């Protein structure tokens, strides 16, 4: 279980929902973990889902790794939820702030993870605070961009599966941040 702190709905159905929360244990279809080229896992995020998942998550991981090869800038690419309440882990390799297109990258970055949990049909995607970890987005950046290609991605893909997209952050600061900008959406 987890409580929604807050809720948008946006006009093609898709809820938004913000909890506070350890996102490892949030039992989306899909959680995002913000990694880098070689599939790193560490930081916040990737602590917390190691911590959950275990040998079995990150063997995943790393077989993903070897199946992918290096994850490109914005790209995404998901394993098994082994150990975990997510049924897939979608990582993602997020640009670093200041890159030259690194707004563009991060809206890239949000879409490739919806694609690929749209690619397996899912209800619902976790994100942390993509690229505001050492990736060194301020968090109201990130969170701008990211809901921006939430909504961007909803209303260009008719398809889509995903029902809820879940910001599970950590901290009170980011939620308070994720729901502004979450509220600045239709």
């Amino acid at each position: 279980g987890f409580t929604v702190l807050s809720t948008k709905s946006l006009f093609l159905g898709q809820k938004l929902q913000v909890v506070q929360a350890d996102i490892a244990s949030i039992d989306s279809d899909a959680v995002v973990h913000p990694t880098n080229t070689d599939f790193y896992i560490g930081g916040e995020v990737g602590n917390t889902l190691e911590k959950k998942g275990g040998k079995e998550f990150v063997e995943a991981v790393l077989e993903l790794r070897k199946k992918n090869g290096p994850l490109e800038v914005a790209g995404a690419a998901v394993s098994a939820g082994h150990g975990l309440p997510a049924k897939f882990v979608i990582h993602c390799n997020s640009p670093v702030w200041g890159a030259d297109k690194c707004e563009e990258l991060l809206e890239k970055t949000v879409k490739n993870c919806l694609a690929l949990a749209d690619d397996k049909k899912l209800k619902s995607i976790a994100f942390p605070s993509i690229g505001s970890g050492r990736n060194g987005f301020p968090k109201q950046t990130a969170a701008q961009l990211i809901l921006k290609a939430i909504s961007s991605y909803f209303v260009s893909t008719m398809s889509s599966s995903i029902k809820t997209v879940y910001f599970v952050l950590f901290d009170s600061e980011s939620i308070g941040i994720y729901v502004q900008e979450m509220a600045k959406l239709d």
